[PDB]
């Protein structure tokens, strides 16, 4: 069938929208091309509809039945409880946009009656009514990004009422948080810290005789999944031992919103309806995935690939295998590329084999090397720094729920351009403001945070280790794709920034404290005479276990 219908009525715009990087003094000390950097708005909604809107074509066999059975009976040991409405309603984020029932995410938070008793019945009418199509709200997402020789389209956010995301909550919040890992195991990409994700890639490169990987790009993967998609997810979730209401809910939620509905604009008009993945629902990370997999799996039992290992997140998918040769294995990469658009999962970059793991990008990110102190090469993630640097001079220019630099400082600390940019630039104005110690949100895996700064050194050494504040000598590639793009998006050159950190660090160290040991730690690389840095007591109790379980991008969660 066809992805989308539209009736014509427009995307339209909550309130206004702003394009271009604002006008402020501090934007530009990070980098002088603001022309460069533009947010995406619903003027281009048009453009995206264009894109996404097709008939699919879905032919499934043997393999990919024999793959579905394979994931069905390893779903089959889970057991899933349902969440109370106290539960669910604490996991809803504080900014989380408003029900049109009179009541918003705050009341929702702070168990309100009226937003709990109209929580209660959209419950009850969840397991009442198990066929009327849910109402959802499509709008053009707002992101940042670097024009490129042009501009992206918006994306389009498709999701339910506040009250139908509570109850979607309480019925697959634990069977969505559980059931990827024991359904795919060490595949499931969520389960992994930065460091562990190169680790898991970098052993999985190791273990192979003569190893060969590649991306594969799904163009526009929710518009390829299709109605037997989401029903094949649901009959994995089936498998779960499920309270009998929320056997009922996910029944009744997959016919009445995840295979497809009504799409309403943000004046109340009808824009058309939806038969595809929709990308604000709680299940949309856990059925990319999962789907992703089942199809990859099978594709390359098809196509005859060598013992692979797939790394899924999301749409997103990295594989690694034996190779048979280069003939054999550019042979056998277009024999999957077919299987996959049998299976509606057509690619948009067609996939090319890479023999070098560096050269690999899955979760727009690479494995590269460096060294520490004692001059051992060390493994860790990086990713091209354009769009992280686009939005951090965005952020800087305006407030914003989320912090994507602080998220980007968190994951990427062990990169020369986090270090020598974002924590040189974040930390200074933090500083003039007088703000280190507000907390701030900011996004892991889809799932918000609050976080301190001040706390970011016990951070970064738990997750990234201790080597994390004396990597130097990076990759040659590395050190070429960071230069150019600071070249491009007119960034000032590590001599501006090593002067801004020792001017940085030495404020944090006159003020002792927790800004101390930001001092001490993140800056020790802008100052000639070193500090032996030694583990941070802090650093040995912190409970982030939980950052790391699950995918829940489009999810609305929250975790405090
Ligand atoms: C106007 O156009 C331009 C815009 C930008 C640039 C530019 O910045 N180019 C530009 C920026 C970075 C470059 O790579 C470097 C520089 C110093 C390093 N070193 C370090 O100790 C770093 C350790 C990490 C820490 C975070 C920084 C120091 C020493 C080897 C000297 C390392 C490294 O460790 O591999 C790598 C090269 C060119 C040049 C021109
Ligand atoms: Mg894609
Ligand atoms: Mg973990």
């Amino acid at each position: 069938s066809m992805s989308y219908t539209w009736t014509g009525a427009l995307i339209t715009p909550c309130a206004a929208e702003e394009s271009k990087l604002p006008i402020n003094p501090l934007s530009n000390s990070l980098l002088r091309h603001h022309n460069m950097v533009y947010a995406t708005t619903s003027r281009s909604a048009s453009l995206r509809q264009k894109k996404v809107t097709f008939d699919r074509l879905q032919v499934l066999d043997d393999h990919y039945r024999d793959v579905l059975k394979e994931m069905k009976a390893k779903a089959s040991t889970v057991k899933a409880k349902l969440l109370s409405i106290e539960e669910a309603c604490k996991l809803t984020p504080p900014h989380s946009a408003k029900s049109k029932f009179g009541y918003g995410a705050k009341d929702v938070r702070n168990l309100s009656s009226r937003a709990v008793n109209h929580i209660r019945s959209v419950w009850e009418d969840l397991l009442e009514d198990t066929e009327t199509p849910i109402d959802t709200t499509i709008m053009a997402k707002s992101e940042v990004f670097c024009v490129q020789p042009g501009r992206k389209p918006a994306r389009l956010i498709v999701f339910p009422d506040l009250g139908v995301r509570v109850c979607e909550k309480m019925a697959l919040y634990d069977v969505v948080s559980t059931l990827p890992q024991a359904v795919m195991g060490s595949s499931y990409g969520f389960q992994y810290s930065p460091k562990q994700r190169v680790e898991f890639l970098v052993n999985t490169w190791k273990s192979k005789k003569c190893p060969m990987g590649f991306s594969y790009d799904t163009r526009c993967f929710d518009s390829t999944v299709t109605e037997s998609d989401i029903r094949v997810e649901e009959s994995i979730y089936q498998c779960c031992d499920l309270a009998p209401e929320a056997r009922q809910a996910i029944r009744s939620l997959t016919e009445r919103l995840y295979i497809g509905g009504p799409l309403t604009n943000s004046k109340g008009q009808n824009c058309g309806y939806r038969r595809c993945r929709a990308s604000g629902v709680l299940t949309t990370s856990c059925g990319n995935t999962l789907t992703c997999y089942l199809k990859a799996t099978a594709a390359c039992r098809a196509a005859k690939l060598q013992d692979c290992t797939m790394l899924v997140n999301g749409d997103d998918l990295v594989v690694i295998c034996e190779s048979a040769g280069t003939q054999e294995d550019a042979a056998a990469l277009r024999a999957f590329t077919e299987a996959m658009t049998r299976y509606s999962a057509p690619p948009g970059d067609p996939p090319q084999p890479e023999y070098d793991l560096e050269l690999i990008t899955s979760c727009s990110s690479n494995v590269s090397v460096a060294h520490d102190a004692s001059g051992k090469r060390v493994y860790y993630l990086t990713r091209d720094p354009t769009t992280p640097l686009a939005r951090a001079a965005w952020e800087t220019a305006r407030h914003t729920p989320i912090n994507s630099w602080l998220g980007n400082i968190i994951m990427y600390a062990p990169t020369l351009w986090a270090r020598m940019i974002l924590m040189t630039h974040f930390f200074s104005i933090l500083l003039a403001q007088e703000q280190l110690e507000k907390a701030l949100d900011c996004q892991i895996y889809g799932a918000c945070y609050s976080i301190e700064p001040l706390d970011l050194p016990q951070i970064i050494e738990r997750l990234h280790g201790l080597s994390a504040f004396t990597l130097h000598s990076y990759s040659p590639g590395e050190i070429n794709r960071v230069a150019s793009c600071l070249r491009k998006l007119g960034v000032p050159p590590l001599r501006t920034w090593r002067h801004r950190a020792r001017s940085v660090r030495a404020k944090l160290l006159s003020q002792g404290g927790r800004a101390a040991t930001c001092g001490r730690y993140l800056f020790n690389w802008a100052v000639r005479t070193k500090l032996k840095l030694t583990p941070i007591p802090a650093a040995s109790q912190l409970d982030l276990s939980g950052w790391f379980v699950a995918g829940y991008s489009g999810g609305d969660i929250y975790h405090s």
